[PDB]
């Protein structure tokens, strides 16, 4: 027992990090192979024209060094805002691995690296904004995240900047932002926030294969009606697809997904009465479905 | 700028993890050179003698699975709770490491396993009452517990046992019980916690770092008027030892360590009032004045 916020083991990520210099700006990248990913803004010179600053790179204006070890560039090519770096020498620890694009909701491992060495890792999830709430100092971008099916590293997002409230934005491993954000230092802002409903009804399902019940209650409500409660308290809205993923987990514990939802309906309209569920005093939302039976069920990785 | 439960890069632990069988039993163990250190109730056969049961084991016994690989086992000793198993292969991916006890209050990163397979990785506390609030089931005894301090590994718990109230005891490396716990299935108890003051402060310090100032007050309190409320709610006491160790954190902040004890006097006295600090609606006491500064600073490990 017990519940606690799990990222996944690093090691086949830290095996990939290395650092990338190029003029006076360095920061982390990703080698995997023969190639090394990382953001484009590490090229030399408010409002630049990449393609135009890239045209002016020799091969020879990066510097990558992985350990003790220069990697020598051979070519490179710019893909929407990551560049990637070929270089000499294919990385001899590369796991098997995969690029995704998450959904809002989603949750990821983030591997925190400063001048490619990795200084720790957090669980972090995609807000519906498309910000992530990380922990990020100057010299983190490149660092990336991840989920680890298996033996597979799909990696899911690479860091680049931070916005004025603390959040943090930033991209896929094809270099495509989430979210409507631009590699710029013009004013950006977040945009409003919601809660992740259908992960907080997996947390809540996680708090009574724990032993907690007592949030529970004898009543129970119509999707429609939670969803008109939810719009109220700044909620996503519940689907039917979000209540057919929260089958497992209803099964497991005989507590139907509407009778969950009309507990959190009630929890929602009274607070938490100076209670708290799985050592919270607040309705955690950065738990999936997935992540519960992970993490109650017990999953390896080989 | 963000604030996060974060562990330490675990890669360099994963490359030590292994399978140990025994009879009917399977449980987890770390490779370190030519030695297994494994709970010591891996051995066949309420209250048992264990010298009186490992001296009828033969090497033999003993299935040690690295990844795809048996390792031979060609001795075994016992160390308090703790068996040595030499095998005949030293572990090439050995990191430098060193086998700590630590006290009550700090922390560490833990590493769940299952069948010698690495999990998840996870921040964790040791309590004052010497239990730490896990996240384990049945198969993750041999689990470890470290802190990586620049490039070596200090490994401070092996995981033994879950107790009633859902938490967890264990061992230092050298097979050491941290509390009162014995490694028997009698009826055992945790113990009344309390809260681990000087790491509430650290937190409040990280929470200004970044930020967050809404907490703070005009007053000052002397620690012996400080102590006085603490104790009404549970809060063990703070020393001047503890004084010292938030220097660093009081200096950077400019606030006095007794001005930052008069906030934490007020929030005890007054709650939150529906308002959170770092994202909690609690106040946190699992980050050590070194994570702070660790995570609010940079550090990075090579
Ligand atoms: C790559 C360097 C790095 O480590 N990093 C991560 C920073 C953190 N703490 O996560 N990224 C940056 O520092 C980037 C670098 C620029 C280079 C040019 C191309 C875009 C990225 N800058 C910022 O993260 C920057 N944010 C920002 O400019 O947001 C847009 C904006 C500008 C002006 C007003 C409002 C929004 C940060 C450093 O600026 C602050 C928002 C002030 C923190
Ligand atoms: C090594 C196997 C393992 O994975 N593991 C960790 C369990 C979890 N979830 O962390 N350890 C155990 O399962 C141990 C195995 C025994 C073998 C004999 C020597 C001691 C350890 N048992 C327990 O963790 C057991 N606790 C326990 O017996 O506490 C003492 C006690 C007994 C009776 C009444 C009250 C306290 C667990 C499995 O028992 C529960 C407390 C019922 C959960």
């Amino acid at each position: 027992s017990g519940f606690r916020k799990m990222a996944f083991p690093s090691g086949k990520v830290e095996g990939c990090m290395v650092q990338v210099t190029c003029g006076t700006t360095t920061l982390n990248g990703l080698w995997l192979d023969d190639v090394v990913y990382c953001p484009r803004h590490v090229i030399c010179t408010l409002n630049p024209n990449y393609e135009d600053l890239l045209i002016r790179k020799s091969n020879h204006n990066f510097l990558v060094q992985a350990g003790n070890v220069q990697l020598r560039v051979i070519g490179h090519s710019m893909q929407n805002c990551v560049l990637k770096l070929k270089v000499d020498t294919a990385n001899p620890k590369t796991p098997k691995y995969k690029f995704v694009r998450i959904q809002p909701g989603q949750t990821f491992s983030v591997l925190a690296c400063y001048n490619g060495s990795p200084s720790g890792v957090y669980q972090c999830a995609m807000r519906p904004n498309f910000t992530i709430k990380g922990s990020f100092l100057n010299g983190s971008c490149g660092s990336v995240g991840f989920n680890i099916d298996y033996d597979c590293v799909s990696f899911c997002y690479m860091h680049h900047m931070e916005l004025p409230t603390g959040v943090h934005a930033g991209t896929d491993l094809e270099g495509n932002f989430y979210g409507p954000f631009v590699d710029r230092q013009t004013a950006q802002a977040a945009g409003t926030d919601t809660t992740i409903t259908v992960n907080v009804l997996a947390w809540l399902y996680a708090a009574v294969i724990n032993g907690d019940r007592w949030f529970l209650n004898r009543f129970t409500t119509t999707l429609n009606d939670f969803n008109l409660v939810a719009m109220k308290y700044n909620y996503e809205p519940l689907t039917q697809d979000h209540v057919d993923i929260l089958g497992p987990l209803s099964a497991q514990t005989g507590i139907a997904v509407l009778d969950m939802c009309a507990s959190l309906k009630e929890l929602l309209q009274n607070g938490m009465n100076g209670r708290t569920i799985l050592g919270s005093a607040l309705l955690e939302d950065e738990f999936t479905p997935f992540d519960v039976v992970r993490q109650c069920s017990g999953v390896t990785f080989q």
